[PDB]
């Protein structure tokens, strides 16, 4: 309901957008582009809208939004826990990195959320995230808790089995 | 057979299908016979040196039991032995014993590592499962293999 | 659409199939299995909800288009990648677009051979173009390859083709 | 000066986006993100201030790092140019060919479009044997290649396969 | 070849290679070599199942599958020898299931083989069976690499498609 | 130990059972590319098997890596073909680079196990030199790969050592 | 100040032209003293800019540098990869590059640069922990790496593994 | 020559002086004391090229070819250093040219101030005058977004096959 | 012969000896003592070959590694042979093609000679239709020599797949 | 230490040594190509072993690494060249050396008859002495024409060798 409401306000901006660029909004290829580009500015803030072994779930494709000037981030994330006595769906590991990552964010934060997520929800051993993106040269942010941060045969395996 | 048979034959039909096709007249009783030999590992029971003993690169093949969805990867093995060596053949029949079943791959990692630990009574075991349901890895490091840096740091690198 | 009276039969299918393999269907990870192996595979042929439906003088390609079918012989899905080039006459086509055909047809009950002509076709009837090539390779791999109008008869373009989608 | 004048008229509407995305625009990190985005959306489209305006060997210049904006939804897309050519009696310096990059592909555009203008550019300045334009970008991950091959470079199968050989 | 000849004749090529053992200036009775005999006359016999199989039990586009693993025996030193199969071929108005292609390679590859002949034997399989406008056979294999070619029909007279199958194996 | 004169009177013996091997396979001896196999074949496992001939007596970390080795499956006499890579620390006493091949050479011709062929060339160099420690890292394929490894002295005990080693035979 | 500095060196320039034994008035030459002068200006601009302008190990790797030999005046060229764990602040991930830029424009000895840019870092946020790995080709095939490792980088050893992997 | 070094040496390390004094640093500095002697012995060995004379510097029916020689050349518009890789091929007619002589060819044009297509065109002229073989093919490849000039002359021109065979053999 | 390697290996080991005397090297070294000798059984190896006498699809035989004597300083040089040949009615053993190329590679060589020596032992047995020899050798920078007769010189398809298929 | 007298007044007794070898190997030494080959072989084997004419003699908190610096050397037990890489490390106590220095200390002990464990331990040792750092790294990484494989010889001194995190960087920095 809040984003059928606002999908209007989102495209009179991009129309407002288009003519303070010095550019005609009723050009044939930029007719559809307000609505489009609020389509588009929705689906990136979606989000806003849930054993005795290491498990790992690296490669995972990654799209977040610079909240401090409004331009894309693509990158990778890798999750990894060794569990206490509850599991987590693999499903669910990449909900949870979409959830964060559909938001106006900031990489320290994103990887921070995406660990306490996870450590709040299963209440782990230990827990390892890394996120390494390319901002529109990498930036890489990695959080170790747990047994992640204080047993360096633990930390050593999450990383190369990343890898 | 002719059971799954007539379960694949219905699935054809409600999929909007038409199941006389020349395509997929035999289509029944092949799925059916796939899905067997995906579930081949239910027909076996386990029961069928001083160095770092490892296999590599094994093919791995299972299916989800969530949604009946085959899911492919590697495993790779190794010990390091106290007085029992397996045969570098029968590791490969552990895997393919729990992976031809409807599995989860932290089950099945689980589950290879207690049948080495079980049948040889090893100093250490390290059974890494990386899979395609973006990769999935589980990662089981059972005795010296969880206790020593040395031991562990070793397993990681070789299987790469 | 039929896909909701279709399910509870889906259902009743792949509970047949778990009590046939020697399974328990009332264990923990087994019990919304039926429903959820039967929704999976609604959503592998998917494609046959959709119809052909949609809205230059240089090569357009489209490569590593991810695909993901259905073997028709066995249902065991089979998963690859599609290269599509095309040397437009007076019509393009909006690059998301190519993409969605590769989806409607690859979403379906197909043999690797039949896909690639699908594609093929759909993309010469819709576009009436110059040229047209189209590179299907799925998993000891299986490489199918449709090349026509001038992707056939020119070998500069087939060259410029077969490279530019490496 | 047009630039100038537009400035607080782009940052009022990024300040209207924030508000319509459910996000408190007066947060810390958010205070000076509507200048920020404005600013950051004329850079990608500052290639509309500017204006366009004996050797027997293949020239080209590849792998020119390219960063655009797609028309449709107001969303970058970057990827890499690689331009070739063969001259006739005019040469142009290396340093103009990524400059004729930069006027095109900093403006709302189709990928298609940023490929021949390129050429264009090329064929009109320095009126060469022939030219050759490939541009491969990551707007579902895969990627698209468009590629324009004028006069020697279509004509000549030695000339193309040089091209597209020399470009790896 | 049948299956009741390979169980008459399994004792008789364990003996011979107990015989090895013993020609060897090796000791049969050890430990490691109590079941080698029946082992090694079990995977000779595997080496070899090709001839137990008959070829004859076994669209406007190119149809290639590539990388297909191949292993085979020298016929000269009885050595076995490893490498892949590429094959590809253009339709005339048959079309071979791509799973009984490989069929056709798992059949003269389990021979006693010289790579030159295994090429031309899997080429000469497809054309009969299919008649197409075109095949072409490409088997690499380490016995330094030795890699054998046959381009036939189309595959050999249009170089737009010796070019296309060349780089779409690659 | 085996000597030439063992080899020139078995030689016949072993290309005996290689005929016969020919014949049981449902197979014609006399074929043209048959004729000499049983000869041939037998001349090749006198090669495979010539470290039966041979006799062993016959500051800073010394690596030798990437060296081939050629070895015999024990249980079926199928060849394993792999690389060997070799490091010490040594004591007092340092072994020529070539002489470290030659014990690989040794061992790995002979019907093997890839564990006791690791064993071996570890305990030949740890005998030879007294060094204070000794790595050796076999990897062969008999799809998936067989790596065997064997730390003494100061590579098993010392992590700086072992680490070392496993990063510079890469 | 750089108003007034541009004419002296592109005076210098001319000088060099002519002392190498080459004509000035060349076609090709004629900009030259004054595209020399400017492009030593860029590899010097870091003297006309000061320093003064959450519990997770941030990192910004692959940073392309470009400095100055300060023996030969020659142009040496690399990566620079950055690691730090917060105490209370944190700095802007757009910042951290600026301070690359600082230091490399300057005449340089790799080893110094190094320094300047962990200590600058170490300075700024006073962090738990600063990592600072230059890898570079003089021309003074062979590379040169220096590496600057501060506080919990140098200390612990979980640290500093997970920073020189993460790099790669 | 020689005495033109010698006498234009301190000429050099005059103006290196005062391009140090013009970027705002100390010339007088420790480590910059020596510095524009050490600029002007540097811009020196960089245009050494212009020293040397191609003159200072058999029947086969194959195609030759040395790859991977690395090349330092200065760009003649910023002088600032360009650096990449040259790739040569022949077919020669009557005379083959010493494989060592091939490298000295490419230091003669490339310590010099330079533009890409001249220097591979140069480089090309010097074979071909050489030898007059029946084809010579030139690719420079440098970094000053790669910078990619190619220079196809007689059959390495005109027949596809021997311009097909160089281009893949140089990889 | 062997005969004449048996015969003039002292001959060989006594020059050896006189070489580490002149480049102001003690002969008497524990690590030189046995060096006239092995230098003197090295370079015979390198020269092996001159010992030795030249007694309907593609067929290649890639990545031979080869070993030759620069025959201007005496040093040796390392590389890579990729031979194919389109035979006509004659085939010839694998095994025999790489004997071919250890016959030329071991003397004291020129690769511009060494390659046309190989693909003419090859024309000369055969017959061929057509051959190709590729020597890619280090004597940074790699110098490739390429021999292309009959249907491989002719025949762009023909020439095209040899150059692909050795790769 | 050797000397450019000594090289001149040695040339035709390399000459002499190198014809005998010509004619010993069945070759005709008169041959167009061969009639220069003595003298040649002579001059390339006395560039081979220039490393004898030369002698060694002619604060910072950061670890210091040369990598992929290519080496030529020649194996003093059969006179045939092996060619490698060195990589160098080291931590500074109070000295830095010139990055062009570490490449002529490669180059006078590269240049001789050696055997790869001795050459990385004259690499190290004359590092060690002329800086005086607080650890050194050399790691030669070489192929014999003794066939083929590759032979890696590693010095680790000092810190280098005492703490684990100073070897693990310098080892992971030359990859
Ligand atoms: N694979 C694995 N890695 C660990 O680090 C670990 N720590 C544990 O307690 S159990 C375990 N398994
Ligand atoms: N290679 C090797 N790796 C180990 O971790 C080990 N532990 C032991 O007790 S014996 C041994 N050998
Ligand atoms: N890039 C390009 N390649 C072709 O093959 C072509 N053919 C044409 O007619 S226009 C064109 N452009
Ligand atoms: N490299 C190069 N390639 C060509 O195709 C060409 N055609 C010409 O006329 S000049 C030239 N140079
Ligand atoms: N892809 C493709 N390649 C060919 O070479 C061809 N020849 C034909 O006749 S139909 C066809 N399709
Ligand atoms: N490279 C090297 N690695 C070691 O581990 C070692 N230990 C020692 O005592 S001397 C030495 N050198
Ligand atoms: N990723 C990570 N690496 C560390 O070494 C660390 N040390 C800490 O105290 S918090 C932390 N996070
Ligand atoms: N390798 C090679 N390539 C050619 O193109 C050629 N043309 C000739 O006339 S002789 C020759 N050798
Ligand atoms: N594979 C193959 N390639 C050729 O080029 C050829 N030419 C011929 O005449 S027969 C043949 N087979
Ligand atoms: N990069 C670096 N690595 C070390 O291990 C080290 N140890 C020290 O004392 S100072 C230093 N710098
Ligand atoms: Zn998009
Ligand atoms: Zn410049």
């Amino acid at each position: 309901e809040d984003n059928e409401l606002n999908l209007p306000n989102l495209a009179a901006a991009y129309s407002s957008i288009l003519s303070s660029l010095g550019e005609n909004p009723q050009r044939q290829g930029l007719l559809k582009t307000p609505w489009r580009a609020a389509s588009a500015m929705q689906f990136f803030t979606k989000g806003y809208q849930v054993h005795d072994e290491m498990v790992i779930v690296k490669d995972i494709d990654m799209f977040s939004m610079c909240e401090h000037h409004l331009v894309p981030f693509v990158g990778k994330v890798h999750i990894g826990y060794l569990p206490n006595k509850q599991v987590l769906g693999l499903s669910k590991l990449a909900r949870i990195v979409e959830i964060y990552s559909r938001r106006l964010q900031v990489q320290e934060r994103l990887t921070k959320q995406i660990a306490v997520a996870i450590t709040e929800a299963l209440r782990p051993a230990g827990v390892g995230v890394v996120v390494e993106a390319t901002h529109m040269s990498k930036t890489v942010t990695s959080t170790m808790l747990g047994v992640f941060r204080e047993d360096p045969k633990t930390r050593e395996e999450f990383l190369t089995l990343i890898r």
